[PDB]
């Protein structure tokens, strides 16, 4: 909250003061420009303008005197030092030439989410992290016509919001002769033979959902870096902010696992659901991304109930178990006692299956995922410029997380750090915890569900990517300089699907014979 204050006012001041350098302005220019450039939507623009009108003056004494973002919002107090906080530098100086400039600013000032708007939209996020089902949702099935608020942009649009027994993957109605009960947009006779479309394109077809289980990177967090770059930002740099917020900053509908539309990218890989729908068209609608922000092992537990599968209605689902990093990424300064211990993994592993069996349809698949080998995000980034270092080559990776750090804000500070002993301990401890899921996955069985590992080999990612001429820093989310990006994500996804392929064939099903007919019929069944 301290640290979380601090990082937004440098932020906002560093985008400022690069904004002037850019259009060659005054900060008081600048700053409208900013908030010229804001959508109307969630009082974005409204708030900044009232933190120009509120801090904007002084903003401009201090940058008149050559400060820094960081000494700006120390003198400004929206960072403060304390017993058991040091002051945090974001920019190399001198302790001496640091205390003198922060002194300096304190003089200029003396010379002469309680605040409005920015309350509604601190209640609103808030509101969004707690909640892990849709806030528009008429018939309570956690399906929904809007796509953010955890709408469909994290599962299936609801195609009858005023009935809480039609959505995706429930079991058809009598085969759906008058209503498609289940969304995939099969429904209907065939005037040829009296057929209902549902029962000849689909029975026998073992239709399957997909349901991840997941962390930020599972949801495809993302902060678009052209949110933070002046040399190239306009209004069309934040179209997207009102709808990214209101999805907790995820892109769970352009995920790797649970991703429908078009990927940014254009490459040819695609989604795990992309690939299950074209397999089986009957599919069509059938994801659900139950993945939150921070969720472990250790704190699945607190939203699993958010997924929606009746054991006797719907069809089955693979299930991929996906908590891949925070159970060694954490921001405590002292990292590795904070780290979840193989024994206290099994436990909470045990404990989401055992969940699982008495929530999922008999013939489910749940899929464990090994954690990855994270050392290569400093080797690939450390010397790198950040977004908000590239104008003026000023802040690296390191200065970056070091920052972070200091702020206790850091996402991972084992593996995000600069000793690499303690990132060598960090990868040990991950390479403990897969195999501790390898263990159980190839051991333990339940009755509703037959259970797989399957490793996740970034270094296999990187040989693919580096293989068609790529760098491995374009693997990974260049604002937060720690999540696998779009790109990473749908490499990976391609690697899962083929050993699943190759592995455990009846894990994906047949290819429906009628996916063509299906088309011709019915289309894009609805669309997403
Ligand atoms: C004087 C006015 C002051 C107020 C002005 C407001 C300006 C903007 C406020 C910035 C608020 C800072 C929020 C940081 C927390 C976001 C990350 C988060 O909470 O999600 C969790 C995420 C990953 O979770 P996991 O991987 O641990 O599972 O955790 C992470 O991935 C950590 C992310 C850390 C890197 C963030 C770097 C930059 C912040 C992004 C700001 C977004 C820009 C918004 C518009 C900008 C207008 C210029
Ligand atoms: C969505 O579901 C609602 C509720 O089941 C449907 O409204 C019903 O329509 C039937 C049609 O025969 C009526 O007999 C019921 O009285 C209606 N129920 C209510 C509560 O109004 C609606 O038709 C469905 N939409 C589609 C496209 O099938
Ligand atoms: C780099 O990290 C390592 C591992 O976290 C630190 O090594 C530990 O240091 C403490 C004392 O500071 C010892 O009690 C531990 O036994 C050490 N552990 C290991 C595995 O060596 C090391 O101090 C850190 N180095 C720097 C410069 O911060
Ligand atoms: C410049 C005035 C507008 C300021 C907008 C603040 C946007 C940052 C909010 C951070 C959202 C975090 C969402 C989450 O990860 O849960
Ligand atoms: C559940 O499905 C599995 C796999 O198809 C099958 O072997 C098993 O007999 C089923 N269990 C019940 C109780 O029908
Ligand atoms: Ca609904
Ligand atoms: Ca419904
Ligand atoms: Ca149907």
């Amino acid at each position: 909250s301290h640290g979380q204050s601090c990082l937004g006012c440098v932020v906002l001041v560093s985008v400022i003061e690069q904004l002037a350098e850019v259009h060659n302005s005054s900060v008081q220019v600048a700053m409208e420009r900013l908030c010229s450039y804001l959508p109307e939507k969630l009082f974005l623009k409204t708030a900044c303008y009232f933190l120009v009108q509120t801090f904007g003056s002084d903003i401009i004494k201090l940058l008149d005197e050559a400060m820094k973002a960081d000494v700006v919002c120390y003198a400004l107090e929206f960072c403060k030092r304390g017993a058991v906080q040091p002051q945090c530098h974001l920019y190399p100086l001198p302790q001496e030439a640091w205390e003198s400039a922060l002194e300096k600013a304190r003089q200029v000032l003396r010379r002469s989410c309680s605040l409005p708007f920015l309350t509604k939209i601190c209640q609103k996020i808030e509101l969004s992290i707690k909640k892990a089902v849709p806030f528009k949702d008429v018939d309570s099935d956690k399906h929904s016509v809007f796509p953010t608020l955890r709408g469909y942009h994290w599962r299936g649009r609801d195609c009858n919001d005023s009935d809480k027994t039609v959505y995706p993957g429930r079991r058809p109605d009598n085969w759906d002769i008058h209503q498609d009960s289940n969304c995939n947009g099969i429904w209907g006779i065939d005037p040829k033979d009296g057929i209902p479309y549902e029962k000849k394109f689909c029975e026998g077809s073992q239709p399957r959902g997909i349901i991840l289980l997941g962390d930020a990177a599972g949801a495809h967090f993302h902060i678009p870096p052209e949110w933070l770059t002046a040399s190239q930002m306009s209004v069309n740099s934040f179209l997207n902010l009102p709808s990214a917020l209101t999805d907790e900053l995820n892109w769970p509908q352009l995920s790797g696992v649970t991703g429908f539309l078009d990927s940014t990218s254009g490459i040819e890989e695609k989604s795990i659901y992309h690939r299950l729908r074209k397999r089986n068209h009957c599919n069509h609608r059938d994801y659900q991304s139950i993945s939150k922000n921070g969720a472990s092992s250790r704190n699945l537990k607190n939203f699993i109930e958010s997924l929606s599968r009746n054991q006797a209605s719907d069809h089955p689902a693979i299930v991929l178990y996906a908590m891949i990093g925070n159970d060694v990424c954490n921001s405590k300064a002292d990292t590795v006692p904070e780290m979840t211990t193989p024994e206290q993994m099994y436990a909470n592993v045990m404990q989401t299956l055992t969940h699982l069996n008495s929530h999922l349809p008999n013939g489910s698949h749940v899929i464990l995922y090994g954690l990855p080998d994270g050392t290569f995000l400093w080797d690939s980034l450390h010397n790198r410029y950040h977004p908000l270092g590239q104008l003026n080559k000023d802040v690296t990776y390191a200065q970056f997380f070091s920052f972070l750090r200091c702020l206790q804000l850091n996402p991972c500070n084992g593996w995000m750090s600069s000793n690499k002993t303690l990132r060598t301990l960090t990868s040990e401890r991950a390479e403990q915890l897969s195999n501790t899921l390898k263990k159980i996955a190839t051991t333990e069985t339940f009755a509703n569900f037959d259970l797989f590992y399957v490793d996740f080999a970034f270094h296999e990612i990187i040989e693919d990517w580096q293989k068609r001429g790529g760098q491995p820093w374009q693997l990974i989310e260049p604002v937060d300089g720690f999540h696998p990006n779009e790109v990473a994500s749908l490499l990976q996804a391609n690697r899962v699907w083929e050993k699943i392929q190759l592995q455990w064939p009846h894990v994906l099903g047949k290819e429906n014979p009628f996916n063509s007919q299906i088309e011709e019929v019915f289309g894009d069944q609805g669309g997403h």
